């Protein structure tokens, strides 16, 4: 059948929102009131992959954009990028592995682990207005826990 998707927003555990800045540039900042319109709305697709009660493979596309978060080696490191796709072909149930995150529910928060790069997570910095990145530990000063808000 089709792939199933939900619209949503994400905020890090310090309650920073994710907003688009430069071309293909996703950053996190503290946001409230009128400025909340600037936050990125995701289309979270439920995709093919290894699954358990608390570990659900997803893709994260930008709502009504042919852009997906992906995990690739860049200058020899697991990095987070926004990648363009053919809008006729996406989303799909069998997303390529670089697009797949394991959405993990622990203690009423979510972590998004790269399916391609085990133990690398969507991360934010404590500082305002810094890139969203792929970080190689769910431990230390960088933030790897999020909450989801469901959108119409
Ligand atoms: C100036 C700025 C640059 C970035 C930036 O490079 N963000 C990278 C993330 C990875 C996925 C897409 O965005 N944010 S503010």
């Amino acid at each position: 059948a089709p792939v199933r998707s939900l619209n949503c927003t994400l905020r890090d555990s310090q309650q920073k929102s994710l907003v688009m800045s430069g071309p293909y540039e996703l950053k996190a900042l503290h946001l409230q009131g009128q400025d909340m319109e600037q936050q990125v709305v995701f289309s979270m697709s439920f995709v093919q992959g290894e699954e358990s009660n608390d570990k659900i493979p997803v893709a994260l596309g930008l709502k009504e954009k042919n852009l997906y978060l992906s995990c690739v080696l860049k200058d020899d490191k697991p990095t987070l990028q926004l990648e363009s796709v053919d809008p006729k072909n996406y989303p799909k149930k069998k997303m390529e592995k670089r697009f797949v995150f394991n959405k993990i529910e622990i203690n009423n928060k979510l972590e998004f682990e790269s399916a391609q790069f085990p133990n690398w997570y969507i991360s934010t910095s404590q500082a305002e207005n810094m890139p969203v990145f792929l970080g190689g530990t769910k431990g230390g000063q960088d933030i790897t826990d999020f909450t989801m808000q469901f959108v119409s």
